[PDB]
């Protein structure tokens, strides 16, 4: 689809069998979701934002369906203010900016 | 044009008579620019993201040219790590997400 930006580009995602709402975020290199339970191994990681760094749990090769488009990639889980879908997955679903 | 997301979507902007590099950021409601001494009145503001909040100065009705497309709106000036072009300006240049 074509998504305008007059409102936040929020979409429904399916991850670990659960539906959530997430923001399509071209300013984010990586994908960061709010605290949740995901199966499998994970490694601690640090990521920095506008206000500083947070500790996240890094889950690799995680299946995630974004607005009906499948992706399999890295998902960071931690105290982000909102679920954000970053470029690592936006590229997988073929998302581009156009003007 | 069309901008893929393999790399950060960095473009040249023109503001206050200066050229700068900025990030087209669909995850940002508003626009946040590096420290610059713009003329005119302003009001203090707090903006938050990953890692907490930072103090910024809010200037209104600022003209920015983004890839030759002009836009006029609010700009937040402060110690941001990157120049962030938010939806308030992206909408004015007709920017959309597409997949
Ligand atoms: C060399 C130093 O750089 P640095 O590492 C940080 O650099 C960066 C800092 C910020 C960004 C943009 C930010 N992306 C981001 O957080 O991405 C994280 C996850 O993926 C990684 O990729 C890049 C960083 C990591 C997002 O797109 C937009 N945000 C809102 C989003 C969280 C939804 C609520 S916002 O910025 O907070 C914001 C809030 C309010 C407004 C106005 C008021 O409406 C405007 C902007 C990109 C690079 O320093 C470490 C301290």
């Amino acid at each position: 689809p074509q998504i305008t930006l007059w409102k936040r580009p929020l979409v429904t995602i399916k991850i670990g069998g659960q539906l959530k709402e997430a923001l399509l975020d071209t300013g984010a290199d990586d994908t960061v979701l709010e605290e949740m339970n995901l199966p499998g191994r994970w490694k601690p990681k640090m990521i920095g934002g506008i206000g500083g760094f947070i500790k996240v749990r890094q889950y690799d090769q995680i299946l995630i369906e974004i607005c009906g488009h499948k992706a399999i990639g890295t998902v960071l889980v931690g105290p982000t203010p909102v679920n954000i879908i970053g470029r690592n997955l936006l590229t997988q679903i073929g998302c581009t900016l156009n003007f």
